[PDB]
RNA sequence: UUUCC
């Protein structure tokens, strides 16, 4: 197709995104930045002390604790599934350079063999019936705001006052903007109640990322992250070039007279797209009630808490096929899109509401800094969206898009290569939504439990269970992609939302546990993503408000893996090589003074109260809001604890509105 | 804060 226009910020299209305010002003100038992060209060990622005990960490428990995962990808023994190099990035100092955002998937798709709509009569029902028992019979709740988050374009701002201003007027002008949308008034739409314009492009650290050690050189070798330039990413990759960005973090000696060791690098950088909120608004107040739908009705197949409850549910299958999506957001396909505002229309949603939909899903990016002297580019025309970037990150209802996609792309690979025999059963709408209901809440001999790209395919005693085997050995052929939608294929060492699967020796599900990865326990502690953020008054508004909580809640999260004790030791004995200090009484001091400085923000907590009341999920949050986007949800958190991270808008107000959505 | 869901 087209290349998609492109406009500098000195562009009018591209001001008209930043109110005339400082902090809008600056976050659209805003350069490239980089610097170590505060690890933990006092303590920079680059400390020399630091990066030295990584290197003794990260070598000592590969040595000791090699992988443990089989041919097929299951996970035994020690519930290792790969080295430990991973913490070894230079935290807060990225790869460049970063990524160009595609402003079309389309040719992304079709070369990689992935289909431009539903391939037969059977998925397309399937997946409108997926929007049909999701969007039906919802329940209004209040608009939940996260504390600190910022309402991106035009005002940036992060003031909770202005957000619940913003957030009531735009439930109240939707339907006029969604009005004007449907004439083609786009410009009028976002001049008047700020509905459009674009996301905000932003770049974040995924702080580790694989990094293996050649037995050849001795030398260790980052994993390759390719990177799209400008010219590929406006012309959807007929253009420019895919290249692998420079994770070589030698550059910090010149550049800031910081002392790399060897076999240290610079950190993977994945684009996060902040959506305007007036657009979003309107948009998630359906978005959550669709969530407590799903988590509610269908909890079998979407609702995920502890490893127990996934557990319960695995356990009682024959087999369980632990899959992988490669790149699901960028591929993510539009068809979808506008497959799902069809359908809703059809269900009786209100048009400007979908309007309004379909255009949080179309919309223009603005590119920021993803390198030195790079940026600061608005990619699509605002006055038009017609953008195929896949799935922004920003949009008010992304995982549900990615989740609609996903369970129904598992459930045809589970009809195409297993269960021909249920296809009589998915003949019209009626029989479809039946069909899907009954298998979305695990009472069909194929079943699944998943969360957008995540997943756990499983087959009970049957006919279907025989394809199942075949599937699986499919997968493990890696030859043929089993789905004519996404590019699937098996989880090297199986693992879901955070959990392992841990096999014994008969290797199937009924005698297998779900241990916590003691991967990402070692990734939360040594390699967050942010520093603290100590300059930050309010903790609630910080990506970490309350680092020394996890101390708390680790048994309960990493008890289980088999070298749970091993690892903690080790952690003891390096910190102790290259501090001088007991990392365990470090932890318990920061454990204080975080559980101290938490009743200061909830109300209910006497003034001293311990931990007594939370639950390891809540300690979990505390310390890592984001889990709260890729692992859990609102309700598995205590009500007085979610308070501490959100905010909401009026039943009543969200009520009127949702009434004027909805069908019936 | 220096920008996401
Ligand atoms: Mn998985």
């Amino acid at each position: 197709p087209r290349r998609a226009p492109a406009f500098p910020l000195s562009d009018i299209k591209a001001q008209m995104l930043f109110a005339n305010n400082i902090k809008a002003q600056q976050a659209s100038k805003r350069s490239f930045k980089e610097g170590a992060i505060e690890t933990y209060e006092g303590l920079l990622s680059v400390d020399p002390r630091f990066l030295s005990f990584k290197n003794e960490l990260s070598r000592y428990l590969t040595d000791h604790f090699p992988a443990n995962v089989d041919e097929y990808g299951r996970v035994y023994g020690n519930g290792v599934r790969t080295n430990f190099f991973g913490m070894r990035h230079m935290n807060g100092f990225p790869m460049i350079p970063a990524t160009w955002p595609l402003a079309s998937n389309l040719k992304k798709r079709a070369d990689a063999d992935l289909a431009d709509g539903p391939v037969s009569e059977r998925d397309n029902l399937l997946f409108r019936a997926a929007v049909r028992l999701m969007f039906s019979d919802l329940e209004p709740v209040p608009l939940k705001i996260r504390k600190g988050s910022s309402t991106c374009i035009p005002y940036f701002s992060n003031d909770m006052g202005t957000k619940i201003e913003i957030a009531e007027r735009a439930l109240e002008k939707a339907e006029e903007a969604g009005n004007l949308m449907l004439q083609g008034k786009f410009d009028d739409a976002y001049q008047l109640h700020q509905m459009g314009g674009a996301y905000y492009v932003v770049y974040r650290a995924q702080s580790t990322d694989a990094i293996t050690l050649d037995p050849k050189t001795g030398k260790f070798v980052s994993k390759d992250r390719m990177v799209a330039d400008f010219e590929y990413a406006v012309t959807g990759g007929e253009q420019g070039s895919l290249f692998a960005a420079s994770k070589d973090a030698s550059r910090l000696k010149e550049q800031y007279g910081i002392d790399v060791p060897d076999g240290f690098f610079c950190e993977r950088r994945r684009t996060a797209m902040g959506g305007p909120f007036a657009l979003n608004a309107p948009i998630m107040a359906v978005a959550q009630p669709v969530r407590n739908k799903i988590y509610s009705k269908y909890a079998y197949t979407f609702h995920h808490t502890t490893r127990l409850n996934k557990e319960e549910k695995v356990k009682e299958w024959s087999l369980c096929v632990a899959t992988d999506v490669s790149d699901h957001d960028t591929f993510w396909p539009g068809w979808l899109r506008d497959l799902i505002c069809d359908e809703l229309l059809n269900m009786g949603y209100a048009p400007w509401w979908v309007k309004l939909f379909e255009t949080s899903l179309k919309l223009p990016v603005y590119v920021g800094a993803p390198a030195p002297e790079q940026g600061h580019t608005l990619l699509g025309d605002p006055s038009n969206p017609d953008l195929e970037v896949g799935l922004s990150s920003g949009q008010g209802a992304t995982d549900l898009m990615g989740t609609l996609l996903m369970s129904i792309t598992y459930l045809v690979m589970q009809l195409d290569h297993t269960a021909p025999h249920l296809n009589s059963r998915i003949k019209d709408m009626p029989s479809a939504c039946r069909f899907l209901d009954s298998y979305w809440q695990g009472h069909e001999e194929i079943r699944q439990i998943s969360k957008s790209d995540d997943a756990m395919l499983g087959w009970t005693k049957g006919r279907a269970l025989v394809g199942g085997h075949r599937l699986f050995e499919m997968l493990k052929e890696g030859k043929v992609n089993p789905s004519p939608y996404m590019k699937i294929s098996y989880e090297h060492g199986g693992a879901f939302l955070g959990d392992i699967l841990l096999y014994d020796s008969r290797r199937e599900p009924g005698s297998a546990i779900f241990v916590g990865n003691i991967n990402s326990m070692l990734n939360n502690q040594f390699s967050p993503e942010y520093g603290v953020q100590s300059g930050v008054r309010d903790r609630s508004k910080r990506k970490r408000p309350f680092p020394g909580l996890a101390w708390a809640s680790m048994k309960d999260t990493y008890g289980a893996c088999p070298i749970y004790s091993d690892v903690l030791e080790a952690i003891e004995r390096c910190w102790w090589n290259a501090f001088g200090e007991s990392y365990r009484a470090y932890r318990e001091d920061m454990l204080k003074r975080d559980t101290l400085e938490l009743s200061r923000y909830v109300a209910s907590m006497a003034r001293q109260a311990g931990l007594a009341e939370l639950t390891p999920i809540d300690l979990e949050v505390l310390a890592d809001p984001n889990k709260l986007q890729y692992k859990w949800t609102e309700a598995d958190v205590s009500a007085n604890i979610h308070e501490v991270l959100m905010h909401g808008v009026s039943v009543e107000k969200t009520e009127r509105f949702l009434r004027s959505v909805m069908p019936r």
